[PDB]
Order: structure tokens, then C-alpha cells, then sequence
């Protein structure tokens, strides 16, 4: 319960081997010591992965978020049509485009090209202004601003907010091995991940993964 | 990014002949140095030309979000008769006067030359207490008051209302160009431009512009 | 028109952001100093960069030329067999050997394997002398040797020179992104690329790349 000191929580626990790299010991959250390969030794390029790790944890977990909701709402209460994520995709294409909630009362985006030029548009604007800040205060700090993205003003005291910052990073690291899980589910058996959830919780040993097992048979 | 300096973003960019006009060098919200013909010289003739154009930039901006509001509010969920700019000036005439939201129950107005003398005398009225002040106040500044017409207080920080300035300046000048292509799609093809919209988001490039090409030829 | 500088021709023009990063200005070819992820800080490391870019540009030209020659020749007035770079290595194998301009007169390499390890022999004496050096005067240079590889005599005036350095990388940079269009074409529609010219300037806007839009649609 040390995470920012000698006393972190390590890589294996009373298996921690306590001759830890000396490029990293505390003072950053998630650094849980565990370097088996040392790709990152240079101290620039691991800021480089520190900020690259906390873009890919956040874009990781809000697509983890988004992989969850739909196909529970829609499987409660509403309809969309393919509520897994694989069509969700291709629901432009279908019939009607893309109404938003099942519903055309909302978006029924058509054309998915322009979808397409706006995106790039609004990502490049984004991601430039993220990159080099801009709007909202220019920006001071690549790895958090501290600016007017925080409304709510939970950024205070220091030793809470450190604590979130190894909540947000542990929560991103999760995020992408599950991720890594639904990609390698849309692979394999190309099914519903939440259809899979309730497959699995009907059947919790007679269908686990091994009669999806002799699919990929070279021959 | 410096926009009230010598390292304002010029009309050219990098192509941008650091030989400038003098009687502009930043100091104002959207001095872009674009002065091919150099009709605005003087420096009192100068400042009508920023009132004036803040003047129809304002004006531009509100007839601007006049044209794309009622076509999609009456798009997506609610009946006006003949949303589109055009004849919206004529619903008026047509069967029981000009009824607002399309319905018997709003302003409902028969008779348009009331309609006109109201707006005479209102636009008259607001017009030379715009130019020598009056009400709220006395009008001590032609450009920017800074009097009770901002009930909210976003005033008080300077560089973040100049900011502000430039952006009203840009989107003056972006309402008045969309507003002469709405006057321009008025012209030759006649049509809604929120239905040119949706017909360029279907038919991307079968019918781009030049099918309408072929109409105003003399013979 | 000053690359060797810091007025150089820079990523965006001019959206230039003249606020380049520090570690590359000028003084080198091809330098336009777009550097969104920066996986090339280290000089060193930069370094291998420019020597690894030139000998990627250098190959992809060399097989941009080879995807470009031999389908015009057997369309204009000889015959290959397979002129088309998909099956061209496969002409060893189909009827008599790879017969070279489609002649029983020239090459008619029967066995592939023999071109395979005369081909590593010659391929590890050449690299092995590229990067150490050897016959025609030890290898001095790493990026541009100067020794008799310019049987002509175009290095002398070291201006045109830089200018004809400038232009090799451009070209690099160009033919490593056609040749990766190249690539794309052999995957998606995996036709001729030059049949594709021939049926894109035949068919300019009904099949432009969209009819090719639903084929890897998984199911
Ligand atoms: C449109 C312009 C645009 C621009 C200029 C940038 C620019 C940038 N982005 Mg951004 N992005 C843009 C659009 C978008 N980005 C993202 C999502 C991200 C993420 C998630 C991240 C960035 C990052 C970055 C930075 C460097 C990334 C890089 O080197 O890419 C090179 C990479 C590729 C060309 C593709 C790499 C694919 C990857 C290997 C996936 C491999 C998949 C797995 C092996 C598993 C696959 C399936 C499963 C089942 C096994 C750079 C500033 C990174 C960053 O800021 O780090 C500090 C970062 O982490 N961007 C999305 C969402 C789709 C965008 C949509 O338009
Ligand atoms: C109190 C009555 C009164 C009303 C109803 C209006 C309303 C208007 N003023 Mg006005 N003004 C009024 C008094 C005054 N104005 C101004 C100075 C200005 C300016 C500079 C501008 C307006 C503009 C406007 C228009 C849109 C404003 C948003 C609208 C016609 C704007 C306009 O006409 O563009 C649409 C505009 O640019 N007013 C002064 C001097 C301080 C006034 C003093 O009585
Ligand atoms: C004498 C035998 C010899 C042969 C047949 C080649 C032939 C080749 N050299 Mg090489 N080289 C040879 C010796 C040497 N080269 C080089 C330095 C280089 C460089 C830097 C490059 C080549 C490249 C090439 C290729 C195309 C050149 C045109 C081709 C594989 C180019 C390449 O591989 O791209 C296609 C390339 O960029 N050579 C040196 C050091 C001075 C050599 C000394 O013996
Ligand atoms: C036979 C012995 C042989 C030896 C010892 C070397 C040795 C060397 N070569 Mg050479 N080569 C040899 C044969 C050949 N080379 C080349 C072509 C090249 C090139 C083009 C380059 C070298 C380079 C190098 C140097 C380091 C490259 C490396 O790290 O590879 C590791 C790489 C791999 C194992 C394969 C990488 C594949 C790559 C990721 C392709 C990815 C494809 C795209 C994503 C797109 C694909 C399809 C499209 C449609 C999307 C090293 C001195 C590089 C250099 O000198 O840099 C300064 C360099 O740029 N070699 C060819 C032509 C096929 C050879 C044929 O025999
Ligand atoms: C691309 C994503 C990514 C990146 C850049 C990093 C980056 C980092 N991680 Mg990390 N991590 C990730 C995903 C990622 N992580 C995931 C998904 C998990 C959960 C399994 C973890 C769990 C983890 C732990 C427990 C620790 C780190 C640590 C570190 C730091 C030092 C290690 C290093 O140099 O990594 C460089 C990484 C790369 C160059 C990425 C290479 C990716 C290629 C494609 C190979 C991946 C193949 C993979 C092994 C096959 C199975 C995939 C499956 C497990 C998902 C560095 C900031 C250590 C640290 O000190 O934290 C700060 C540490 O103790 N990570
Ligand atoms: C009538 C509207 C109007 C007026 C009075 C002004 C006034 C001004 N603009 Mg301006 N501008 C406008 C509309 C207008 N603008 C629009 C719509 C755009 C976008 C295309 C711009 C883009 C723009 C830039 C980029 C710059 C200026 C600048 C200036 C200042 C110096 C130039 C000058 O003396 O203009 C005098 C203008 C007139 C006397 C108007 C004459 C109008 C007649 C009918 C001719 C128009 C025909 C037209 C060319 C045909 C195509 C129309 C189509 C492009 C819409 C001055 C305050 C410069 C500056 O320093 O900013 C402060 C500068 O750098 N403007
Ligand atoms: C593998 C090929 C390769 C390599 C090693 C380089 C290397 C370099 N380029 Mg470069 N470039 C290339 C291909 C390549 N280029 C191509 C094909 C284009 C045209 C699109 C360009 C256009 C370009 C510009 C405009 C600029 C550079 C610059 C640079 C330098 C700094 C950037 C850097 O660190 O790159 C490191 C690169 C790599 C480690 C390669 C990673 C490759 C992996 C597979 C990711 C690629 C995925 C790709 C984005 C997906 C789409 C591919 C498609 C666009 C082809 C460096 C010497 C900058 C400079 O200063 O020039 C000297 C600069 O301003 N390049
Ligand atoms: C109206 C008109 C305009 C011409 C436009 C041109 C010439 C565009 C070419 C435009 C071509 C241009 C600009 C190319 C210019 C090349 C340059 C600058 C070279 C360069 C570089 C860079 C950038 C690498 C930078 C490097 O560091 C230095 C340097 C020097 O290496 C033509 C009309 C006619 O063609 C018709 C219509 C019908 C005919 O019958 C009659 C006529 C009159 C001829
Ligand atoms: C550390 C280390 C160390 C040692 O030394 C070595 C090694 C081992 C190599 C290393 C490791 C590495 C790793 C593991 C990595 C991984 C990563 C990942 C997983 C990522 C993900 C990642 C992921 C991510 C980002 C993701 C993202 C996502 C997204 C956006 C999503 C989207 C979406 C959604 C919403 C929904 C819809 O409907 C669809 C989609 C489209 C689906
Ligand atoms: C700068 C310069 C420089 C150089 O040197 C020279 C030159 C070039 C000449 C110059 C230029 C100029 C220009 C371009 C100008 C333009 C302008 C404009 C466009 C305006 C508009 C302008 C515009 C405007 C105001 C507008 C306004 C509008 C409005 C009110 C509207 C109204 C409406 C609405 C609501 C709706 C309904 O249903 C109808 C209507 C009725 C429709
Ligand atoms: C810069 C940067 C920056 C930022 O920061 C990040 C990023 C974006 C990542 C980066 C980028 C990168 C990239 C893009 C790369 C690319 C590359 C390429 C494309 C290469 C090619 C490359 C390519 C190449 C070499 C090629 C080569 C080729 C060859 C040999 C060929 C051969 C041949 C021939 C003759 C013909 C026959 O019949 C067949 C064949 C076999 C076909």
C-alpha cells in the first residue's frame, strides 16, 4: 500500500527479487518494476512511454466502456439493430444508415465518407491541440494539464490525486489486456463477447474454450 | 498564434512577404495584413471600416444560424409549411398568414404592412440608439460598449476577451462568405441549401456542380 | 526553395509552426522536419536513419521502375508470359523456366534454387562490401561514397549537387509510398496496377475504389 516508495507493491509480491532497476523507483504511479526486456533504459524515451502508456490506457478504457454499454442497453430495454460491435460498423451501409439508439428521430448519419472528412478534421485538430495545447489555456504539461479539463476540482489535495493516478493507470493496464480478450474473442469464435458472458455463465465448463479449440487446423 | 503582434498568422503564411502595410501592425482582432487594392488607407475611414464590418459581420452571423436553423428544425420534427428560406418571407400570403413553429397557436401575423411600419419604427429606434447610445446607458463606445449587454461578465480578463474579438472577426467573415454561397445555390440552382446538403451527401460527386452549368446560357 | 536552411519547405507550409524541434536544421537533404512521434532524437540513432531511408529509397525505386517497365513493354510490342509482377516468380516454375523477355533465347533459368543461392552468395558479398567497403576503393563513406561509383562526373559543383540529394530523397520518399500503393492494389483488388490505369482512365468516376469496398467484409 506504498506505491510511491521503495515499498511498492512489485512485480511478484514476496517474489520481488529487492534489486530493482535504479531507472525507476517510485515517484511515478504504476511503476510496478517489472522489466524483463528494458526497452525503455533512456530516461526521454521513457516519458515518451509514460505519455504513450497513459493515451493508450485512456483511449483503451473508453473502448472498453463503449464494448460493454450498447449491447447491454439494447439487450435490457431499447433496440439498435447489431448491438455487438462487430455490424456496428457497417450499420451505415445497411438499410437506413446509422440512427442513433435504433431510433430515426437521431443521428441517421447517411454518408459515411463524410463522417469520414469531419473525423479527420476534428481528430487532427484535437490531437494537435492536445499534442501543443491550444484552447482552454495553452498547454504547460504533456502528461496532465491541470487546466479546465477538471471542472469539478478533484486535484487538490496531492497525496489523493497520486492515489487516482495509480487507480487511472491500473484501470487502463486492465482496460487493455481486456481489450486484447475482445480482440482476440471477435477472432476465435467472432461472437458476441457479452453473447459469450451469458454462454459461459449457461455454461460454465461443457462449452469454456477448448471446443473452440480445432478451428485454425492447418492443413 | 500571436495574433496582436508583428507574428500574426499573415494572409499568406510562410509566403508572407514580412514587408507589411504599416498602418496596420496587429493591436486589432482580425488584422490579417490582405490589403491587395488598399481602399481603407485613412485611418479614420479605417475605423468606419471596422465598425462596418463588425456590423455585418454580427448581422451576417445571425442571418447565418437563421438559415440552417428552421430547415432541420422542421427535418427532424416539426412542420413549418415551407421552411426553406425562400418562401418563408411569403408564408404570410399563402392561406392564414405567417403562423410561427407552424402553428394556430403563435404569432399568426395577417397583415404585413403592420408588420412593416412595427419594424420601421423599431429598426429606427434601435438603429440611432446603436449609433449615439441611450437606454442601458449611454453609448460611450462606437465598437465594443462593455455597458449592460453582457449580463454574464465575460469581460473582465483582457487577452482572453481579445481572443474572443478574434474569433467573432473570423466568424463574421466565415458567416458572410457561407451567406453569399446561400445567395449564390439561391441563384442558380434554386433549391434548399440544407436539401443541397443532403443531396451532396448522397451523390457525392455525380452531381458535384457543373450539371448546374449549363443553365444561364445566352442565345 | 532553400531546404539548406531554416527557410526550408517545411510540413505545412505555411502552417510551418516556426518553432522547429532543435536536433535537425537544415544542412542535410530531405530534413522538411516532420517529427509528430520523434523516434529519431539520438544523433546516432538519426544517423542510421538517414543511411537506412536512403538504402529503402534507393530499393524502392529501383522496384518501383521494375513495376513500372515490363508490363508497358509486353503491352506495346513484345510478350512476357505474365508481364503482370504477381506471377512473374512464378515463370520459373510453370511450363519452361523463366524465359527473360519472353524469349527461348535468353536467360530460361530451369531451377530455382540454383538463382537462390547464387543469389545469397552475390547479395552477402555485395552488402558485406557496402557497409565496409572493398573492390573499387575502400568504402570511406557510409552515405555517399564518392569513389568510383560516378563513372560521369556529376559531383564536382557541390550545389546541384546537394539540389541532386534533395531530389534523390524526394523521389525515395515518393516511390516508397507508391510502391506501397502498389502493394495495397496487389492485396485488395490484386489485378494489374497498370491494368488498373488502363481501366481507371477508361473508367474515371463509376469503379474508383469503392466498388472494391465490400470484399474482406467479415461475417
Ligand atoms: C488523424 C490524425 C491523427 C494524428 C495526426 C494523430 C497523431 C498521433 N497520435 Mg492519434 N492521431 C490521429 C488520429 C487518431 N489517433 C487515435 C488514437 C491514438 C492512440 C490510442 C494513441 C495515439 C497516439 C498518437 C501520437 C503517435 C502515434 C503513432 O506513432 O502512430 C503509429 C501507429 C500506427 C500507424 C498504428 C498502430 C496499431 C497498433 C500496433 C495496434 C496493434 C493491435 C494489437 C496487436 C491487437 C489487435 C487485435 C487483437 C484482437 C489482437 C501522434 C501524436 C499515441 C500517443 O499519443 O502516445 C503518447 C497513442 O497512444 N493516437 C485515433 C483513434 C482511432 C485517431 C482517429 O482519427
Ligand atoms: C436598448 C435598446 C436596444 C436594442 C433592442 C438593441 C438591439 C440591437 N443592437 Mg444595439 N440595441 C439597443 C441599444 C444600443 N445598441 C448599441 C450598440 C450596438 C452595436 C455596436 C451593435 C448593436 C447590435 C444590435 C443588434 C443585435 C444585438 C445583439 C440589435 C438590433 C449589433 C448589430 O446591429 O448587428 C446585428 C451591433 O454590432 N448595438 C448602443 C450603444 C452602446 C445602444 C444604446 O442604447
Ligand atoms: C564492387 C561490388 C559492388 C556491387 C556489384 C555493388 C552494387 C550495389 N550497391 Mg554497393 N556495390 C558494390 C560495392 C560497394 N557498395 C558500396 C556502398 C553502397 C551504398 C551506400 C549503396 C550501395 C547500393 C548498391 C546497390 C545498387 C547500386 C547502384 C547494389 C546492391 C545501394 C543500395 O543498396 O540500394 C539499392 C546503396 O544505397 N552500395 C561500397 C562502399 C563504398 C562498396 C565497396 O565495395
Ligand atoms: C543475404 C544477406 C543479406 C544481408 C546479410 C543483409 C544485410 C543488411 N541489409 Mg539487406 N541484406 C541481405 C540481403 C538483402 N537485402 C535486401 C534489401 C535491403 C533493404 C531494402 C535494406 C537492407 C538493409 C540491410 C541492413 C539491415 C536490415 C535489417 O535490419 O533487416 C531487418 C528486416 C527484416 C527481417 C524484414 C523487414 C520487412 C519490412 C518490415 C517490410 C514491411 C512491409 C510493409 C509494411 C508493406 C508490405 C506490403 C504492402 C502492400 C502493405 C543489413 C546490413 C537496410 C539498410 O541498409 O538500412 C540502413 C535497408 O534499408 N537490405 C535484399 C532485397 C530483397 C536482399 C536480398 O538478398
Ligand atoms: C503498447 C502498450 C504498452 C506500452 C507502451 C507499455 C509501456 C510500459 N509498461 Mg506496460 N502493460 C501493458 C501495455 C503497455 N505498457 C499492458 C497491456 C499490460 C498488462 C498485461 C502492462 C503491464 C505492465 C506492468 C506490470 C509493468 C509495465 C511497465 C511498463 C513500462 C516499462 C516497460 C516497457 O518499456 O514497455 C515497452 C512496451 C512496448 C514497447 C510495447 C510492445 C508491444 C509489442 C506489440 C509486443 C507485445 C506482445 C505481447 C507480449 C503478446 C501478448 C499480448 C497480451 C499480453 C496483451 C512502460 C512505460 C512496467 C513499469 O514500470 O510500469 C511503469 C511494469 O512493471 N507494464
Ligand atoms: C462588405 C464587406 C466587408 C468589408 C467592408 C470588409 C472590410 C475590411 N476587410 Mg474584409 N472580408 C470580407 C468582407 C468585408 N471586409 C469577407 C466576406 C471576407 C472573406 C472572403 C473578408 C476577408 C478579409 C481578409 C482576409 C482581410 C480583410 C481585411 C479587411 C480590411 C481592409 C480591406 C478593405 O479596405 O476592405 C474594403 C472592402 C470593401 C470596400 C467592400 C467592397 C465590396 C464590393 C462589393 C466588392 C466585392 C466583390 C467580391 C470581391 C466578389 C466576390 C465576393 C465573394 C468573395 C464573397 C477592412 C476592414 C484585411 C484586414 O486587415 O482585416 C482587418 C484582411 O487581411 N477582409
Ligand atoms: C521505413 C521507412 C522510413 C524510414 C525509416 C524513414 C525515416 C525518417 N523519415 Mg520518413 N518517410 C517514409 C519512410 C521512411 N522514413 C515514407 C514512405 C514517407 C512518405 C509518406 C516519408 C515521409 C517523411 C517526411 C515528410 C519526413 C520524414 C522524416 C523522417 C526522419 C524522421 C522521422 C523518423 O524518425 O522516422 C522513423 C520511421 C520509422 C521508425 C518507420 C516506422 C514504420 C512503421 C512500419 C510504421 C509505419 C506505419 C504507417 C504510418 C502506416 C501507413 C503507411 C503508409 C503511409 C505508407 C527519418 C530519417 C522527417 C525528416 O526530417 O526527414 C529527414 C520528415 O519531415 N519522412
Ligand atoms: C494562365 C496560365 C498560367 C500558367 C501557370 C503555370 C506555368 C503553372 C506551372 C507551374 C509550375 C511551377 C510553379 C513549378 C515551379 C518549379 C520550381 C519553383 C522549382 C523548384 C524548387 C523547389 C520548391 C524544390 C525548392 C527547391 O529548394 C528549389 C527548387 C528551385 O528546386 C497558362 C495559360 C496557358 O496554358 C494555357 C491556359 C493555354 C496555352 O495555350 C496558353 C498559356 C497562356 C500558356
Ligand atoms: C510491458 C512490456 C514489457 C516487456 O519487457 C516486453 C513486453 C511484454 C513486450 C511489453 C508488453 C507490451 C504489451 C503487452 C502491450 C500490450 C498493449 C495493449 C493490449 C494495448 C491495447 C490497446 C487497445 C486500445 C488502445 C483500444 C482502443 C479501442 C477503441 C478506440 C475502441 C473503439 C471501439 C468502440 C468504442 C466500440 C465500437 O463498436 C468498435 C470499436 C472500434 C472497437
Ligand atoms: C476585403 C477586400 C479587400 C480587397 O482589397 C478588395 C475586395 C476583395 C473588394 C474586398 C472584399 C470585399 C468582400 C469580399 C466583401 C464581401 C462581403 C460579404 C460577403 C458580405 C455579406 C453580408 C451578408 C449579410 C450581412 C447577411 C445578412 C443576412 C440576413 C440579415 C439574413 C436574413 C434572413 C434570415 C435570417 C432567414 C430568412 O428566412 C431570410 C433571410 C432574409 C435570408
Ligand atoms: C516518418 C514517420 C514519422 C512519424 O513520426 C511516425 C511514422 C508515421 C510511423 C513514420 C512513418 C514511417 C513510414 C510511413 C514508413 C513507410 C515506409 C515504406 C512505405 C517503405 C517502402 C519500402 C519499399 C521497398 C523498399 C520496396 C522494394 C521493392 C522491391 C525490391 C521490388 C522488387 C520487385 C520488382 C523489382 C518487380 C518484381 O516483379 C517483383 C518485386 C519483388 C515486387
Amino acid at each position: 500500500i506504498e506505491f510511491y516508495g521503495p515499498n511498492r507493491a512489485k512485480w511478484l509480491g514476496p517474489y520481488s527479487e529487492n534489486a530493482t532497476p535504479a531507472y525507476l523507483t517510485g515517484e511515478f504511479p504504476g511503476d510496478y518494476g517489472w522489466d524483463t526486456a528494458g526497452l525503455s533504459a533512456d530516461p526521454e524515451t521513457f516519458k515518451r512511454y509514460r505519455e504513450l502508456e497513459l493515451i493508450h490506457a485512456r483511449w483503451a478504457m473508453l473502448g472498453a466502456l463503449g464494448c460493454i454499454t450498447p449491447e447491454l442497453l439494447a439487450k435490457s430495454g431499447t433496440q439498435f439493430g447489431e448491438a455487438v460491435w462487430f455490424k456496428a460498423g457497417a450499420q451505415i451501409f445497411s438499410e437506413g444508415g446509422l440512427d442513433y439508439l435504433g431510433n430515426p428521430s437521431l443521428v441517421h448519419a447517411q454518408n459515411i465518407v463524410a463522417t469520414l472528412a469531419v473525423q479527420v478534421i476534428l481528430m487532427g485538430l484535437v490531437e494537435g491541440y492536445r499534442v501543443n495545447g491550444g484552447p482552454a489555456g495553452e498547454g504547460l504539461d504533456p502528461l496532465y494539464p491541470g487546466e479546465s479539463f477538471d471542472p469539478l476540482g478533484l486535484a487538490d489535495d496531492p497525496d489523493t490525486f497520486a492515489e487516482l493516478k495509480v487507480k487511472e493507470i491500473k484501470n487502463g493496464r486492465l482496460a487493455m489486456f481486456s481489450m486484447f480478450g475482445f480482440f482476440v474473442q471477435a477472432i476465435v469464435t467472432g461472437k458476441g463477447p457479452i453473447q459469450n458472458l451469458d454462454d459461459h455463465l449457461s455454461n460454465p465448463t461443457v462449452n469454456n474454450a477448448f471446443a473452440f479449440a480445432t478451428k485454425f487446423t492447418p492443413s
